[PDB]
């Protein structure tokens, strides 16, 4: 039972209607930048006692920490902005907010109703710019549609496929009095009618079926599974199938498991992608076919049967079209699956170890694997060591890049959640700001963001953030000088012509540019270098044990080259296993 | 006569034919920061020997950056990012661009034209997203419509009220080889049909004869005059007439003169805001009437002849309704102007030294002032002596919020685009970037950013760029530890109370937080800390006299607030003329 802290039929402001309606959803944490159309927001949220806010220094830190916060925890991220330059620049973490699927709710003051069109102090139309990168948006013409439209948003933003979803507020509607009626029907008929149902058994027990007459079958697992590493876990148990996952995907099955074919795709494993080039049942579970998953689509699991089960119907026949589907929760699906399962399980008889040995050939004969050079450090070498100082019980947070993939490679996540990336806009700057967030949420928690030297300094404004909040975020920067993805691709498609991808000073080329211990300096964060592998295992052993914030910037020779490597629209038959930039 | 670098019969990448495109527009610096859907541009680019490329750290950089080029000197600022997070970092400038302006053409490159619409890696509908916060934008579809398109977003960008243009390119595109054909006609038949004629002489004859009517006319001049700076000082000789000037037109009127008024609107001087509220003739030259300025408006100018100048005819009659207008460009009718009030000048015999003297005598009784505490630097008067040592002839960018307005208030600008300062959408985060642009584009001048410590720290990571490219910015850092406009907004209409204003360390309250020394000091830029306005005045000589960039911590109370200020929707006799934080 809910106690307002205003009497209920006392009139009050629309920015407290709008704060007691966050609190009223379970709201315990926003990202809040102030500025003068939002000024009354946050007025309000001070009078709150149960809804803290975390300052960030720059908008775009604040929507990304959010996103943090939603991946590292289930929950909505809540970032709160002005008008104007604070909703611009929220935008690159809406966009990246809709195309991972992650819930969010962004509140953002706009100028008065009146003033709306003008082209007013600070006046943006945000709800134009944001239409076609939110899963929905509003604008509040009248402050009796706040508990409505927050209600609307935080269910639009959690409910099925989710996503974000911005609020714009104009300041006259928050400075108006009220008493909010708390008790109004959501107005959201198509959106409920169009909600998918439990899934039917005769679905179900058509897959069950098509398993059963497998020989070679592939669990191919991604974002869509993050709430099912327990009926998943049940599925591999009564099935022995093995599980080949997206970078999405990474945790929703353990890493360290002797069924795990961890990552497919343009940089997955040889053998998750063997298994899928090879299968004759392909289990797509929460995926939505990427063409940095499957390449050439034709080529893409080409002589299997294949089973897509998707919360969104628009997913399903999209790309490639499946055999068998079911458009619903795959929590659902499974646990469905696994009772069928179980009570046939002697009639089934399930083995596929024929299969399985199949796949650990191609995994001895083609692991994953990297060259260490005399005493420099390899960054794939680096993440092995935090993975075991750890005990692959840390939430690692990256940037974008070649150490985003090596963060995926080399580091065997064990949960669902413990994995924080941007994958489907690949936003450079995301791994400071969604540590801190996911640090929000998981305050127990080992929070590390493994970050690139170009994506690190985007958002380095966040390292004061990180203090003052007192947060233990770690940050292990691979600093190799370069923008390292483009910098491969410059080595294997350009003939190494350089094109503004070194980011040190070219006056004392090597020199290490800029020195990132004096960024942790400015803010009071403790840092240190390193740059002999010899040291690395004690290096990162005092990040970790030195209590609070941490920064270790580790010095990695710039010419490595994710590997394996199927170029852009490629087949199996194009994976490139060789080659660097020396 | 322009040489291609190619055979003029010989077919090469879209990528080169963008590249000469740019060439064949007299373009010599862009500011790019590459990925993945931009590449063959970077690569394209570094064929070119007449093109230099100014690498940010962040594609917000990069835009404000090119926003300061084209502030500082005229000419169209280029930007070029990657598709989706390259694209969507852009946006801030974009929408700062447009409210302001600025003319920009702003090129991102985009997935292939088969990929557009299927959620692909690092998509964006960039287009959809921008098409309201840009003049004009384009998807290119074909590799030949490159030439017509660069050629029709420069001249959209640069002709009518400048803007920005955004030209979407995808890497199909950018690969496929053809050859340009250089002589397509722009396709830009309204538009050009729209663009306004000189003006007629009788509306010149109609303005020469109000003013020789007229006992208290006032000049109110804006953006729309900084390419007007003769001619609009010409008219004041020939009319005597006292010049009010926006925020955005700084320096079409020299300040340090006895006819300039300064600044009008909130945070304008008592004598400026006097002169309108009683003018009986207001000339208004290339402004847009906007609420900042004008408050409530029906109390502005309210027993005033009002001639409004414009070049965009949606401005004319929108807020305020003339009693005569001229649609065009306030360049041609000074100059048209000038030429009647010379000829008649011995028929006119205008003198309005009756008003000027009562306008004198505000000035005398309500100058700006400010206070002096112990030996604690004054904001006021810091700036006072950047004046001092420049002559009043430095390039000035700022951020946003009180500092802003004190660079507005306290240094005299002598010619117009010295002042580089967003105005209309007032994004922090800009004073940095623009400085940068406005120093590759002027690489002589002395150019200094007057920042804030929030603004300062939101766009931190350019001091690399600003490093690397060996650019002489100096940084004149006003450090109050407050989001400082916003706290004057909590003294003065919330009781103090603070939502989120304090920017330092509240573990260690008195302490500099951050250090931003460590921060110039990351990037090899030479930096000082002011504490006691004694040491000022040297502190600020050694940031001029030594070479290259340098950075100023110029420490300074934050109970400080910015006088005059009419409220929002107030009238001249709401002006608050005394108060501050204590
Ligand atoms: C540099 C770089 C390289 C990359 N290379 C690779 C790579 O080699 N391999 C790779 O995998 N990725 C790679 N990507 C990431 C990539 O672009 C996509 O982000 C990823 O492939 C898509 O993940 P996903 O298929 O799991 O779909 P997601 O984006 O995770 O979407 C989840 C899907 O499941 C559905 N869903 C959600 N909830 C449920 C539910 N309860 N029940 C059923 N369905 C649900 C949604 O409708 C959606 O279809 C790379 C990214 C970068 C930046
Ligand atoms: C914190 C803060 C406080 C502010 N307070 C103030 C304040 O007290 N006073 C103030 O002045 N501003 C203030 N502003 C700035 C403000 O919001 C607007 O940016 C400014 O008032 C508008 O400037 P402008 O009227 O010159 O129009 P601009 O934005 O400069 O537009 C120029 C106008 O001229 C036209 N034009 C362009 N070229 C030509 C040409 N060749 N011929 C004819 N017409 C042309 C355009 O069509 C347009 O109408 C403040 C900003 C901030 C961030
Ligand atoms: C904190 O410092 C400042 C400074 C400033 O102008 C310099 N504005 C604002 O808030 C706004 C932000 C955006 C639009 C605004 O316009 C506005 N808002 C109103 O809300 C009631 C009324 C109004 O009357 C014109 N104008 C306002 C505004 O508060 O005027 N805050
Ligand atoms: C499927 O076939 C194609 C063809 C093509 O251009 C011919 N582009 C794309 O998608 C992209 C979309 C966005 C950026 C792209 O460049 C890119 N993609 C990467 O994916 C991980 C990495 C990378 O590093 C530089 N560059 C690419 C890219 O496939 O080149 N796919
Ligand atoms: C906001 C933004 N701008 C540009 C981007 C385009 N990309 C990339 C890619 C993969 O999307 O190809 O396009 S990755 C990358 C370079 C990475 O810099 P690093 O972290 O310091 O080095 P690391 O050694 O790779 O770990 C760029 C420039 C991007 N995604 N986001
Ligand atoms: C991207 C962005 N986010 C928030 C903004 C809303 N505003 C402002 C305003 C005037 O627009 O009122 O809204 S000014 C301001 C605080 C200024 O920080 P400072 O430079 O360190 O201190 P100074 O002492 O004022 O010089 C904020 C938070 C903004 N405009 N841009
Ligand atoms: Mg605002
Ligand atoms: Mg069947
Ligand atoms: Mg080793
Ligand atoms: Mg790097
Ligand atoms: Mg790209
Ligand atoms: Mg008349
Ligand atoms: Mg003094
Ligand atoms: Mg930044
Ligand atoms: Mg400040």
């Amino acid at each position: 039972t809910f106690i307002s802290r205003f009497a209920p039929d006392q009139p009050r402001k629309g920015a407290d209607i709008l704060v007691e309606a966050l609190e009223r959803q379970g709201v315990e944490t926003v990202f809040a930048y102030p500025g003068g159309a939002s000024m009354e927001i946050h007025q309000a949220l001070t009078r709150s006692s149960s809804i803290r806010n975390v300052l960030p220094r720059h908008e775009q830190g604040g929507v990304f920490a959010a996103e943090g916060y939603a991946r590292s925890s289930g929950k909505p991220g809540i970032c709160i902005a002005t008008s104007g330059p604070g909703a611009t620049n929220l935008v690159s973490g809406l966009a990246d907010a809709l195309l991972d699927s992650v819930p969010l709710v962004a509140i953002t003051g706009q100028v008065t109703r009146r003033m709306i069109g003008t082209d007013a102090f600070q006046e943006t139309p945000i709800v134009e710019v944001t239409r076609s990168i939110t899963k929905h948006n509003y604008l509040v013409m009248d402050v009796e549609d706040i508990p409505r439209i927050i209600e609307e948003a935080f269910f639009l933003a959690t409910s099925g496929r989710p996503g974000p979803v911005l609020v714009d507020v104009p300041k006259d509607i928050q400075q108006q009095l009220a008493i909010p009626n708390w008790e109004q029907a959501m107005r959201l008929p198509g959106y409920m009618s169009r909600m998918p149902k439990p899934p039917e058994d005769s679905h179900l027990e058509q897959i069950v079926r098509l398993i059963s007459e497998s020989k070679k079958p592939v669990l191919y697992v991604g974002g869509g599974c993050l709430n099912s590493s327990d009926e998943l876990g049940r599925f591999v148990e009564l099935t022995g199938i093995p599980v080949a996952s997206t970078l999405m995907g990474l945790g929703s099955y353990p890493c360290d498991d002797e069924l795990s074919l961890h990552m497919l795709g343009m940089h997955g494993t040889v053998y998750a992608n063997y298994a899928v080039e090879h299968s004759d049942l392909l289990l797509a579970f929460g995926v939505r076919f990427d063409d940095r998953v499957t390449g050439k689509l034709e080529a893409f699991a080409s002589r299997a049967k294949i089973v897509h089960i998707d919360i969104d119907s628009a997913e399903i026949g999209k790309n490639k079209t499946p055999h068998v589907s079911v458009c619903g929760d795959v929590k659902l699906a499974l646990q469905g699956m696994n009772k069928v399962l179980e009570n046939r399980a002697e009639e089934l008889k399930l083995d596929f170890g024929v299969w399985r040995n199949e796949l650990n050939v191609q995994k001895q004969k083609f692991p994953l694997s990297f060259k260490t050079f005399g005493e420099a450090i390899p960054p794939q070498y680096a993440i092995k060591v935090l993975d075991e100082l750890t005990d692959g019980k840390a939430i690692i947070s990256t940037g974008v890049g070649q150490h985003q993939m090596w963060a995926a490679q080399f580091y065997n996540y064990k949960k669902p959640r413990q994995w924080l990336s941007s994958g489907g806009l690949g936003a450079m700057g995301f791994g400071l700001p969604a540590a801190i967030g996911a640090s929000v949420a998981n305050p127990d928690a080992i929070v590390v963001d493994i970050d690139g030297d170009g994506s690190f300094i985007m958002n380095v404004q966040e390292l004061a953030t990180i203090r003052v909040e007192n947060l233990p975020v770690k940050v292990l920067l691979l600093n190799n000088q370069h923008l390292g993805m483009v910098m491969q691709w410059e080595d294997r498609f350009y003939k190494a012509n350089r094109a503004h991808t070194f980011l040190g000073d070219p006056a004392q080329e090597d020199e290490i540019f800029p020195n990132m211990l004096l960024f942790a300096a400015a803010c009071g964060i403790p840092a240190a270098r390193v740059t002999k592998k010899a040291d690395l295992r004690e290096a990162i052993q005092t990040m970790l044990d030195t209590p609070g914030p941490y920064l270790l910037d580790v010095i990695c020779p710039h010419q490595e080259h994710v590997l394996p490597m199927i170029p852009s629209g490629g087949t199996f038959n194009d994976v490139i296993t060789e080659g660097d930039g020396r």
